[PDB]
């Protein structure tokens, strides 16, 4: 323990946000036993990962080129200028190529790596050209695909520092509940709850006492259950109502060590404000507001759980009704005893897996440890191809159970890195979920993280993002961040640092602009100095010299654009930053824009926005583009974080501001004249009219679904390009979505006909919404994980299920692909009706 080695220390808290060595709010040591279980899938990874490829950072995809982007290529032959010194020439190159197959070929032509101009990519490895994911962007957007000519990074920047019984007790579990203590102020009575993934087993009561500032009971709470019957995993739940729910803590009987927990303890229990947030195994750290619960456990020795080492027709075609249904269909009790008795049949069939264990009685030693027998042999789900949606079933609060998850986790496994990053944010979330810190989960995202800094990257942020503001999972997440910034390199080491810098600066100084105003949402004359003030009041030699983008790990950030900077005219007042390119070879003057706010959870922001770029990947698969926009967003703080901007976008109530005004008076040929106007070349009129109508057709489908699509005309954008996209997603009227009568004029059917346009949107729309229904399961469960790990509220099987009447659940193909036209048709029938009254009740507070 050298004093270097103690300082060290003192700077990874500070990358992490908490520091994971403070006993102060532990009753045992799980979150250490993790740290140091940790230890050697780092450092197994570490010593394991091909330094130059990581050095590097390699980012491509195994999928084939869509059919846009195929059907698009010049024949058999692209192009990418290459760069240099100043010189630079284009050359003819085959979409089957390679980095290695250019480069050398084309050094003899007029020992080097080729690296993308103002970023942080470089095109190299083993694969086809075609196969890299910058080149794919660039075809997408059409652009040319420069690279400099410079050497390979130094792979030695990424150098890490110097690294007794059994099922032998038939006594019934039961816990002396002693009493509630709660610092400052009808009846109240304390329920246990033996819990295993949400699933209830056993549950007792207490007689109900007066509620003062300590209610004593000393009563013993005996339960129905065994001791042997105990599953690893169950979990003590302890509640309090009142004369509702008002606090509540968890407690594992089971520990990381198998071993039945007992003794004295005296848990700080969280107050209530369903979701994951009640499933956490820690408790309060504030020792001082917190209610507590006194508690006693049967005393003993030390009991271990020992880790353990054809049909009817009629019958058939009811387990398959059952298998074929979706994630959030429940079972009945016949169902659940119909999918036991099948364990081998239904065994054979992936998708029952999920419907499966969860039919399981795991209350029950004997049955628990038959259906450990039943993973012992799965070649069928061994063997099956990779389900994402099927995997991530297995990973939520429906399965407590370690052995069950790690099947899901070895599936996780086959992804290659971009898929990973698909995934990551929710992947991470599902950690909550997870019954004891250090998990197969948990471990995966560590190893998949060390062994790609992109992925490296943002599973940094998630995890930090939590740790921040999340007094329920920090811990875990913080023990699971030291063990990834002790193996990705002192470089993200030390980029983590210089980005950690900017930001918490930069909330200083959002935050400080913030007072200076209340109700005043008009941008006073004397604080637009306040800014400009404090901006380079940093510049000066605060502000690192350059950081990364947090959402665009491949920018790097140089100083700032004072000039260009200002504070929103929002009633939150957020801060609109630009910043130049530290990279020299950036061919282009253009700066980075950046929003910084508080008082919006932008942790939901997040999530909605992955979900995005999932789908747009959905229709990928399904050769489809819908031009969506899911912008950067990185959350920070508790209602802070950052934001990217959208380059020439304006809002689309703005647009009708100007034509319009202060009024609800809105034009249709407001918006298409903006295009025409904006766009001068007749031409790009034209191509600025595709885009929006495929722009529209995305957003349509996908906040429909989502169930976000009604909303007001100010959380909606479009660029002068025409893609248009929404924003701050953080007894009346209604409507599914937006296709307000200005949007329709730009498809050709101003009153209620039709054209070339609103046929190609209404083809568009379905061809979309089927596509997404195609997966079904997955946005269900997704869904429904992004409601309990992300919104706060808790969140109730009534609004789950939203998700599973927007993709229209049973009804056929057919019946959907109308279902959807006819919401549009809705929209159509109220033209400016929902717009103008989210006029009336925010324009005018009504
Ligand atoms: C304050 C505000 C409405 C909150 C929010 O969530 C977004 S998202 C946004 N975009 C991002 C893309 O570029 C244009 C601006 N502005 C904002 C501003």
């Amino acid at each position: 323990m050298s004093e270097e080695s103690q300082a060290f220390q003192r700077q990874l808290t500070a990358l992490i946000g908490y520091d994971v060595t403070d006993v102060s709010n532990v009753h045992d040591d799980e979150l250490e036993f993790t740290r140091r279980g940790l230890v050697t899938p780092r450092m197994a990874e570490v010593a394991s990962r091909d330094p130059k490829l990581y050095a590097m950072h390699p980012w491509v995809t195994s999928k084939p080129l869509p059919e846009y982007l195929w059907k698009k290529i010049a024949n058999n032959c692209i192009f990418i200028v290459i760069h240099r010194s100043t010189t630079s020439q284009t050359i003819k190159v085959s979409p089957d190529d390679t980095p290695g197959a250019i480069l050398q070929s084309f050094f003899t032509k007029m020992d080097f790596v080729l690296r993308v101009c103002g970023r942080d990519e470089y095109l190299v490895g083993e694969t086809p050209i075609k196969n890299f994911q910058w080149v794919r962007h660039c075809l997408k957007n059409g652009e040319e695909i420069h690279v400099v000519l410079d050497t390979p990074p130094d792979p030695a920047l990424d150098e890490v520092r110097k690294e007794v019984s059994l099922w032998d007790c038939d006594r019934k579990f039961r816990v002396k509940i002693r009493g509630i203590d709660i610092p400052v102020l009808l009846t109240v009575f304390v329920e246990a709850n033996i819990q295993h993934g949400q699933q209830v087993l056993c549950q007792r009561r207490t007689s109900p006492k007066p509620f003062t500032e300590e209610v004593l009971w000393n009563v013993w709470l005996e339960f129905s259950i065994k001791i042997k019957d105990l599953p690893k995993g169950a979990l003590l739940n302890l509640q309090i109502y009142c004369g509702r729910l008002l606090y509540y803590v968890n407690l594992l009987l089971i520990d990381h060590r198998f071993l039945l927990r007992r003794g004295e303890y005296v848990l700080h229990m969280w107050q209530i404000s369903f979701n994951a947030d009640k499933l956490t195994s820690a408790t309060n750290p504030d020792k001082e507001n917190s209610m507590s619960i006194s508690i006693l456990l049967d005393n003993y020795c030390h009991p271990i759980a020992l880790p353990k080492h054809e049909m009817p027709n009629q019958l058939r075609k009811q387990l398959e009704a059952i298998i074929a249904t979706d994630p959030l269909n429940p079972l009945t009790a016949e169902d659940k005893e119909l999918l036991w008795h099948f364990r081998y049949e239904s065994l054979k069939h992936p998708k029952a897996y999920p419907k499966l264990f969860s039919s399981v009685k795991w209350g029950q030693q004997e049955i628990v440890a038959k259906t450990y027998q039943l993973l012992a042999r799965r070649e069928v789900w061994d063997q099956s191809a990779l389900d994402v949606g099927l995997t991530m079933q297995l990973l939520d609060c429906n399965f407590s159970d370690e052995n069950v998850r790690a099947i899901a986790v070895q599936k996780l496994e086959s992804l290659e890195d971009d898929d990973v990053l698909h995934y990551l944010l929710q992947l991470v979330q599902a950690v909550k979920f997870e019954p004891y810190h250090d998990s197969a989960l948990a471990r995966f995202l560590l190893k998949r993280g060390l062994r790609n800094k992109r992925i490296g990257h943002f599973l940094f942020w998630f995890l930090r993002s939590e740790i921040a503001q999340s007094r329920h999972y920090q811990q875990r997440f913080a023990v699971i961040l030291e063990a990834y910034l002790r193996g990705c390199g002192t470089a993200m080491l030390h980029d983590f640092t210089q980005q950690v810098q900017v930001i918490e600066m930069l909330q200083k100084v959002t935050l400080d602009i913030k007072s200076l105003s209340a109700e005043k949402y008009d941008v006073s004359s004397q604080v637009i100095s306040q800014l400009k003030q404090k901006l380079e009041n940093l510049q000066n030699s605060q502000l690192p010299e350059s950081f990364r983008v947090p959402y665009d790990p491949g920018l790097k950030a140089g100083a700032l654009a004072i000039e260009k900077c200002k504070v929103m005219a929002s009633k939150k007042k957020p801060l609109w930053l630009e910043f130049k390119c530290a990279d020299p070879t950036a061919l282009s003057n253009e700066t980075i824009g950046i929003i910084f706010k508080h008082g919006d959870d932008l942790r939901q922001d997040m999530l909605i926005l992955q979900i995005l770029r999932i789908m747009e990947s959905i229709w990928e698969t399904e050769s489809l583009d819908l031009c969506l926009l899911p912008y950067g967003c990185i959350s920070t703080g508790d209602k802070i974080g950052m934001i990217e901007i959208v380059k020439d976008a304006t809002t689309i109530a703005k647009i009708q501001q100007s034509t319009v005004g202060n009024t609800g008076a809105f034009k249709d040929e407001v918006l298409n004249h903006w295009l025409k106007e904006k766009s001068p070349t007749e031409e790009k009129f034209q191509a600025a009219v595709e885009r929006f109508v495929y722009s529209c057709a995305g957003y349509c489908v996908a906040t429909f679904v989502l169930g976000i699509g009604d909303r007001h005309n100010d959380n909606i954008m479009i660029t002068e390009t025409g893609n248009l996209f929404h924003i701050d997603f953080g007894n009346k009227e209604r409507v599914p979505f937006v296709l307000t009568p200005d949007f329709l004029f730009v498809m050709g059917t101003s009153g209620k006909k039709t054209s070339p346009h609103f046929q190609k949107f209404q083809d568009i729309c379905v061809k979309a919404y089927l596509a997404l229904r195609h997966h079904t399961n997955l946005l269900i469960i997704l869904f429904s994980m992004m409601l309990m790990t992300g919104m706060p509220q808790l969140t109730s099987k009534e609004d789950i299920e939203y998700i599973r009447d927007a993709l229209t659940v049973g009804k056929n193909e057919e019946d959907a692909k109308k279902y959807f036209l006819d919401q549009i048709e809705v929209c159509r029938d109220k033209g400016w009706t929902v717009q103008f009254n989210w006029f009336l009740h925010l324009v005018l507070g009504i």
